[PDB]
């Protein structure tokens, strides 16, 4: 079963759990490259009523710091807000629950904004179809297929 957070059909309690980055996107690629503030590499979501705690690890030299953030429902359906290095919102256009889910996030940082498109797998990585369906939906959002960046084998944290 799929279904977009802005569907009718939404079940967001369903997306709770254990989660995975596969792939990060951004037409602002510093943002999701090497020590940028967007590169986070998703493990678990909690659902509550009227939010969403996302934790995540950051990583700077072979080194994961643990990070989380508290999203909650806006005025618009299946979206969500977070403050985190500026103004975020988010929504999640397609996710099938048990294997992918993919999230669309739109940053303001007084002044300029930009796109973020991230793919999660439950498992540390998803087949290539999923993957090239996430493409496809990067290009739709104006984000270049250079900057989708790949973060499967991504071994991170193990000094």
């Amino acid at each position: 079963e799929e279904a977009s957070s802005t569907g009718r059909n939404f079940n967001v309690e369903k997306i709770n759990g254990e989660w995975h980055t596969i792939i990060l996107a951004s037409d602002k690629r510093e943002k999701i490259e090497d020590n940028g503030n967007f590169r986070l590499f998703l493990e678990q979501i909690h659902v509550l009523e009227n939010s969403l705690v996302l934790k995540f690890h950051t990583v700077r030299d072979e080194e994961c710091s643990e990070l989380s953030m508290v999203a909650d429902k806006t005025e618009k359906a299946g979206e969500y807000s977070v403050t985190y290095d500026g103004f975020n919102t988010f929504t999640i256009p397609k996710t099938d629950y048990d294997n992918f889910l993919m999230a669309h996030l739109i940053n303001e940082k007084d002044g300029e904004t930009f796109q973020l498109m991230g793919l999660y797998g439950r498992e540390p990585d998803l087949s290539s179809d999923i993957k090239e369906r996430f493409a496809q939906l990067c290009e739709e959002h104006g984000i270049l297929r250079e900057n989708i960046i790949d973060l499967s084998n991504a071994n991170r944290c193990l000094q």
